[PDB]
């Protein structure tokens, strides 16, 4: 818990702990149909964990688009559903699996560490 | 809605309508492990839509069992979860997908018919 590390008046204590990765405490599916996507940016703004990334650009006559790609980083996504609800053209498919499949897909966290 | 069919004092109106099938308004997985199953009948009794069927029999020395098969009719199952909770030997695996996947797996009902 690291209380003693904080409490030690001489900073004599080191407490380490390895926590689980975020991806492993969460489960769901998410896909963005980039052809439907019109790159309004609203999902990128609203995503509270900054998992969505858009390759913005200034258009040119060779490339007359305001963006060239959009991606979701599933290492960060926690499947809150905000992006799919805000998308004006319903280009995002997103479903959280925690309640139906959480027992099987999310391993109970083992917290490791050492003291010195 | 057929109110006019009912209201017509001369029974002059025919109104038809084709409702969706029950299976298409509902989503889930369900399977029964027949080797674990002891054929106690509790799920068949509790199933509120009579979706579970047990092939009961009187035992004989050639066939010393009180039932030879058990089945779930998924055309009838609405994935309420009762059978799995009542099962004394946890022989039923059942998952309901309605809330997480209902947006994608359950098609919006569109009710057709005509008038005369
Ligand atoms: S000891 Fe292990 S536990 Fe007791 S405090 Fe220091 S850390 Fe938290
Ligand atoms: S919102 Fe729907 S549309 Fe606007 S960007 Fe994120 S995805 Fe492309
Ligand atoms: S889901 Fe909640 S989190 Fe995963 S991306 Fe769309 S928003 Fe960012
Ligand atoms: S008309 Fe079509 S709607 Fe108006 S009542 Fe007879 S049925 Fe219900
Ligand atoms: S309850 Fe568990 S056991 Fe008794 S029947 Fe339905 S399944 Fe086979
Ligand atoms: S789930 Fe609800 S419905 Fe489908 S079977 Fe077990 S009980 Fe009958
Ligand atoms: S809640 Fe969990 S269970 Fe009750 S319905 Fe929506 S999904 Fe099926
Ligand atoms: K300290
Ligand atoms: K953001
Ligand atoms: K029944």
């Amino acid at each position: 818990c690291k209380a003693c590390e904080t409490a030690c008046p001489q900073d004599a204590i080191t407490i380490t702990r390895e926590l689980p990765e975020r991806k492993d405490l969460v489960t769901g599916e998410i896909e963005i149909d980039k052809d439907t996507c019109i790159y309004c940016g609203m999902c990128e703004e609203m995503c509270p964990v900054d998992a969505i990334e858009i390759d913005h650009q200034t258009p040119s006559s060779a490339s007359p688009v305001v963006a060239t790609d959009i991606r979701v980083d599933e290492d960060k996504c926690v499947h809150c559903g905000i992006c799919k609800r805000i998308c004006p053209v319903d280009a995002i498919m997103q479903v959280c699996r925690i309640c139906p499949y959480g027992e099987y897909e999310i391993k109970t966290p083992e917290v490791t560490g050492t003291s010195y």
